C-alpha cells in the first residue's frame, strides 16, 4: 500500500477536499508523504508525484507508460500553430483587443473575469477558425462557452451524467452553441474570403448531402479552442492583477512598452520579440497562478519511482500549483520576484523539472509560443492606452477551485483611466 494523505474520511473519499481546496490537499500530501504520495478520488487511487526526480519521471514517460486519454471524464460530455502565421495571429490579437476597449471611453470599470474571458473567445476564434467567424459571434458565445468550463465539477471522476445543476447547464450550453453554429451555416446559405467553417460545410458524404452537421462541426470548434481560453484568460487576468499589486513592476514594464515601440514598429513585430520586464513578469505570474493545477494520466504499467511502486490502472498526477512552489528549487517561492528569471538566476530554465507551468518533457506545451505572444500583444494595447487601479484590497483577488477548469471569482474589479 502506497503512503496515503491524512484525511479523506467523506464518502468519496478525499473528492469532497479536492473540489474545495485541490491545491491545499496536494500541498498536505507532500508535506505529509514527500516526492511519491496518494489521495483518493472516489473510487480511484491519485498517486501525486512533486520534485524534480518524480517529475522527470511524469514529464519524460509516453503514451505507452502514462496515457492522457481517459485521465479527464469531464471532458467528454463537452466535446461530444506556425511562426510563420505567428505575426498574422499578433496583428489579429491587437485587432480584437481594440475592439474590446472601443467603448471604454476616458474611464470606466471592468470585471476581469468577464472582460477576458469574452476577449480571448475573440481571439481563439479569430485565430483558429478565422476572423469571418469570429465577426459572426458576439457576447452569448462567450457566456455559453463560460457554461461548458463551469460543467467540470470533479464529480466527474464519479459520474459526468450526475444529476446536478452544473451538469445540466453544462449540457445545456453545449446545446445552445450548437444553435449558434446552426445560425451561423444558415446565414452563409443566405447571405454569401473562407475560414474553417467554410472548408466543413463544404465536404461532401458518400450520398450528396453535407458530411458534417452543426453538431459535429460545434464539438470540433469546442475542442480547437479548450486548451487556450481558459488558460489566456486567466493567466492575462492574473498578469494584470499581479502588475497592478507591484507598481514597480508596472512602472518597469510601462518604460519599457513606451521605449521599445519608440521604433515605430507594430504591435506584429513587438510581440514576437523581447519584452524583457514583462515577459519576466508573465513568467512569474505562470509560476504562482499556473492555470492548470493538476495534470492528469492513467498508468499503463508498473514503474517504481523512489521505491514507490505504480501500478496499472492508477492514475498518475503531477502539480504545477505545488511544484512550481518548492522552496529548495524557488527561494522564498510565495513571493512575487520577477528578478528570478534574469541571466542571472533563470530559474525557470534551471528547474526544468519543477517549474512546470507549460508542462515539461515530451509533454512540453506546444501553444506556449502562442500564449507567451498573445500575452505580450493584449498589454502592449492596453498598458499603452489605459492606466489600471485595484478597485478592490489587492488581496480579495482570488481563483475559484470549485471545478477543474480554475477560473477567477468574482468580484475582480479594476477601474481604468486612458493614459
Ligand atoms: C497560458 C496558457 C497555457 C498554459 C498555461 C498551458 C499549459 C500546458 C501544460 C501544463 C501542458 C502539459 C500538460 C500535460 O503534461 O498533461 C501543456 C501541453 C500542451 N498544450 Fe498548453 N497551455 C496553454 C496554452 C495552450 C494553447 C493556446 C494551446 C493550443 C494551441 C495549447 C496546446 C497544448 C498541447 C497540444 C499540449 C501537448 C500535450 C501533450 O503532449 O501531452 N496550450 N500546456
Ligand atoms: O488538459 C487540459 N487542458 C489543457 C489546456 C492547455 N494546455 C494543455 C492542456 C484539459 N483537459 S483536455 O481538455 O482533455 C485537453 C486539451 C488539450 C490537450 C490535452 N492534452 S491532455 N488533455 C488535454 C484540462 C482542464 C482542466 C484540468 C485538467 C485538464
Amino acid at each position: 500500500a502506497l503512503p496515503r494523505v491524512s484525511g479523506g474520511h467523506d464518502e468519496h473519499g478525499h473528492l469532497e477536499e479536492f473540489r474545495t481546496d485541490p491545491i491545499g490537499l496536494m500541498q498536505r500530501v507532500r508535506d505529509e508523504l514527500g516526492d511519491v504520495g496518494t489521495f483518493q478520488l472516489a473510487g480511484k487511487q491519485v498517486v501525486l508525484l512533486s520534485g524534480s526526480h518524480a517529475n522527470e519521471f511524469f514529464f519524460r514517460a509516453g503514451d505507452d507508460d502514462l496515457d492522457q486519454a481517459k485521465a479527464y471524464p469531464f471532458m467528454t460530455p463537452i466535446f461530444g500553430l506556425r511562426g510563420e502565421q505567428m505575426k498574422g495571429h499578433a496583428a489579429t490579437i491587437e485587432d480584437q483587443v481594440r475592439r474590446m476597449i472601443a467603448d471604454w471611453g476616458e474611464a470606466g470599470e471592468i470585471d476581469l473575469l468577464d472582460f477576458f474571458a469574452e476577449l480571448t473567445i475573440y481571439t481563439s476564434s479569430a485565430c483558429l477558425i478565422g476572423k469571418k467567424f469570429r465577426d459572426q459571434l458576439d457576447g452569448r458565445f462567450a457566456k455559453l462557452y463560460h457554461e461548458l468550463e463551469r460543467g467540470t465539477d470533479p464529480l466527474a471522476y464519479v459520474d459526468p451524467y450526475l444529476p446536478i445543476e452544473s451538469f445540466r447547464r453544462r449540457d445545456e450550453a453545449r446545446n445552445g452553441l450548437v444553435a449558434l453554429v446552426a445560425d451561423i451555416m444558415n446565414g452563409r446559405i443566405a447571405n454569401p474570403d473562407r475560414d474553417m467553417l467554410d472548408v466543413l460545410i463544404a465536404v461532401k458524404a458518400e450520398t450528396g448531402t453535407p458530411r458534417f452537421s452543426a453538431d459535429e462541426i460545434t464539438g470540433m470548434f469546442i475542442s480547437m479552442m479548450f486548451a487556450g481560453h481558459h488558460t489566456s484568460s486567466g493567466t492575462a487576468s492574473w498578469t494584470l492583477i499581479e502588475l497592478m499589486r507591484h507598481r514597480d513592476a508596472y512602472a518597469a514594464v510601462i518604460d519599457e512598452l513606451d521605449e521599445l515601440y519608440g521604433d515605430g514598429r507594430s504591435v506584429s513585430f513587438h510581440a514576437l520579440r523581447q519584452i524583457p520586464q514583462l515577459e519576466n513578469v508573465l513568467k512569474e505570474t505562470l509560476r504562482l497562478h499556473p492555470p492548470l493545477i493538476i495534470l492528469m494520466r492513467v498508468a499503463k504499467g508498473e514503474f517504481e519511482v523512489q521505491g514507490h511502486r505504480i501500478h496499472e490502472g492508477d492514475l498518475v498526477a503531477a502539480s504545477p500549483a505545488i511544484s512550481n512552489r518548492i522552496p529548495e528549487d524557488f527561494p522564498d517561492p510565495h513571493d512575487f520576484v520577477p528578478a528570478r528569471y534574469e541571466q542571472p538566476r533563470q530559474e525557470d530554465l534551471l528547474n526544468r523539472w519543477t517549474w512546470i507551468p507549460f508542462g515539461a518533457g515530451r509533454h512540453r506545451c506546444v501553444g506556449a509560443a502562442f500564449a507567451i505572444m498573445q500575452i505580450k500583444a493584449i498589454f502592449s494595447v492596453l498598458l499603452r492606452e489605459y492606466e489600471f487601479e485595484m478597485a478592490q484590497p489587492p488581496e480579495s483577488y482570488r481563483n475559484d477551485h470549485s471545478k477543474m477548469v480554475v477560473q477567477l471569482a468574482q468580484p475582480a474589479a479594476v477601474r481604468y483611466r486612458r493614459r
